[PDB]
């Protein structure tokens, strides 16, 4: 699409927070569009990344892949600038024969936005207990 | 979670259509839950799957991995029953340090369920044209 | 160029029809902007690439190159969905010294319009016999 | 068709030039035909060249194929004859079924000839800018 | 940013001149922006090119690099179109951790620029001779 | 030049700060002058360093070449003398024919300083976005 500035509402744990996700560059040499919210340091800020392929004789299937990227920081000890202490990532892929129809496609979009915001997603994501 | 029927509404391009999929199956060797929109013939049936997976001395991270499988069908050429004539796939990964707190957890899943909403994403999944 | 949404018209063998190609993105990792009449289904629609490329040490030459690519569709035995059952391609080379004036370029596209528009060209591809 | 000599008008940058390309030949062992515009000395003459080839078991399709090729030539220093200083070269090849229809192959050609009007294919070949 | 139109001025040994540099092109396979005073034929203009690389897992720095080619042409002995007798290039490779504050980055490019401009690095490149 | 105490002024992200650079030193076996902030400790201070080099029969050009070195320090982990925890970097090189004129030269090097105030060449150092 047009590479906005796109900003999420309604997010986090809460239900109540937001994030901006400024348009870091686009292409950098694999076809990646790429954005993050803007941080103190580059190494600290969160990040997304979007991607769709058309299909090459080799993989005939249309692939669109997002991922999320968010490091953690600590003010490590007694020191100065903070350290990256761990990454949270995610990362989805989707896949759609040449003949699929948007509405086929906007489906499977939606129903995973639902999906993750249903009870069983939250135990398996938010508590990481398994299902039973 | 508790492997209840999962019931997705405001689905669709629409905004307003609905999916039931009922809870067809825990474990299958490897520790998928299942479940599956109650249609003519299995061939036939949307699915999903979700799995959580404790590190074990291997990889240290845990790793909550869904699924997403929707058949489309064809009464194809004067025949009887219908034939799947494609499909469309979707899966998440998410990726949590053992030392990760909830509210990152869930700060990720709720992103991307937002990030899914969004107008640059729409293009790339719904109409598949690239990030410009 | 600007990647607008080109929109030809007095095409056909008629004389008297029409072709909007909305731009379907840009770089695909080897640098071919896309434009497609926007079809039922991905692989349905009229396509056509556009690509320029500075003259690397190993070909001296700057190489513009288009192409062109129609599928054609029939609703084929009493299924649902169309299959793709041929298509008609087309594709320019252009290749032009760093030293060339753009006079001389612009000449050589126009030629091959007018060329293109030509008695002889007209059988050669609309009613593929040869030239006597 | 007839191997008339064609003459194409309306050309060049202005938009208001022409070329005489008289029929130098057809057959030079391998069935491709051949014009150009009568000239100062052979080496130094715009030409063209025109072939469709049947299908042979092999390449099953038909294939036509133009080729553009036009010398630019310099008094070069002090001297008497001129030489060609570089060339600049076009040319097309068109790919179409058996079981194509001539509306169909008339629609590539005219596609093509509308598209090396517009003003996205203008600045790829006389600027030599890509599209962005 | 932007791929605006630079137009640099107070250029030159004079310090009086300028140079307009129109934004001829973005990617060309390998992520690089590419600007070019607009000049008689591609072979003979001034140019040059920016490109910031993410890091990858691989050289875990971000490293920007601009790259200026000024080609000087000769109206060659009793021709027509001149001919490139020799070409200036500089470029630069700023490198930076991903833990880099902009303020640091933005003290190096202004650290560069006004080092440019002092008495030593004049009999540096203007002169050619070395520092004692 | 003579290898003077260079002060660099309006320097900065602020455009309002400034920089002497105190010459430490010429030859170390490889014809490198070289200056530096005079600093706390060796390892602590900002450098750069010219150098020019005669073409030898190998590469014919004279090269020209200038390097920027910003340590940052951290008077990291309850310690003493502070560690340097991360260095900016940023090195041109200039490469001329030996047939090329100063103003030729001057012009490079003033087209590189005007550059580097550019609005485009901003975002690329300050913020690493690339242009679009």
């Amino acid at each position: 699409a047009k590479l906005e500035t796109v900003t999420l509402g309604n997010i986090g744990k809460d239900g109540k927070q937001t994030l901006v996700l400024n348009p870091r560059g686009v292409n950098p040499t694999n076809g990646v569009a790429s954005l993050s919210q803007a941080g103190a340091v580059p190494a600290l800020e969160k990040r997304v990344t979007v991607s769709v392929s058309q299909p090459s004789r080799n993989r005939k299937n249309y692939k669109v892949q997002v991922k999320i990227q968010n490091p953690t920081a600590c003010t490590a000890n007694g020191s100065c600038d903070p350290s990256v202490t761990r990454q949270a990532y995610a990362d989805v892929t989707f896949s759609f024969t040449q003949y699929s129809t948007d509405e086929e496609r906007a489906f499977v979009r939606t129903e995973l936005a639902a999906l993750l915001a249903s009870p069983l997603l939250i135990d398996a994501i938010d508590q990481l207990n398994p299902a039973y």
